[PDB]
C-alpha cells in the first residue's frame, strides 16, 4: 500500500474527517473500525481522541487499500495517518473503537488492528472496561 498526502479540512468524529485529497474536499471514513456514537458510551471520547491526533499532526496521509476507495455515501475509505501514526490503529489500541466492516480486498491491516484490539481488551481499556 502507499501513503498519499492530504490536508485536514475539519475533524468530524471518531470514524470520519474532512480532508483535502488531490486538492478536493472529501469525507474520509476510516477503514476497519467502528467508534461508538456521540450518544453512546465512549462516543465523545473517541471523537476527542481523533480530533487531537488529526489537529495536532504536522502531516496527514491517506492510504487506500486494494479494494473500493469510496463507499456508497461518497466517503473515501482509507487508513489515516497523523505524523506517520495510524489513527485507525490508535483508536482500536486505546479501546475507543472495535475492529469492524472487514470486507475482502479492503483488509490489508486487519491482523494489525485485531492485535491492537486484543491488547486493549486485555488491558480493559475504555469500551472493554
Ligand atoms: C467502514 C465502511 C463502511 N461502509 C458502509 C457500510 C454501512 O452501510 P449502512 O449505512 O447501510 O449501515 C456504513 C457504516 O458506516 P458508519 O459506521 O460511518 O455509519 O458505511 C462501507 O461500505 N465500507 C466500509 O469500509
Ligand atoms: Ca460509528
Amino acid at each position: 500500500l502507499h501513503k498519499e498526502p492530504a490536508t485536514l479540512i475539519k475533524a468530524i468524529d471518531g470514524d470520519t474527517d474532512k480532508l483535502m485529497y488531490k486538492g478536493q474536499p472529501m469525507t474520509f471514513r476510516r477503514l476497519l473500525v467502528d467508534t461508538p456514537e456521540f450518544n453512546e458510551k465512549y462516543g465523545p471520547e473517541a471523537s476527542a481522541f481523533t480530533k487531537k491526533m488529526v489537529e495536532n499532526a504536522k502531516k496527514i496521509e491517506v492510504e487506500f487499500d486494494k479494494g473500493q476507495r469510496t463507499d456508497k455515501y461518497g466517503r473515501g475509505l482509507a487508513y489515516i495517518y497523523a505524523d506517520g501514526k495510524m489513527v485507525n490503529e490508535a483508536l482500536v489500541r486505546q479501546g475507543l473503537a472495535k475492529v469492524a466492516y472487514v470486507y475482502k480486498g479492503n483488509n490489508t491491516h486487519e491482523q494489525l488492528l485485531r492485535k491492537a484490539e486484543a491488547q486493549a481488551k486485555k488491558e480493559k481499556l475504555n469500551i472493554w472496561s
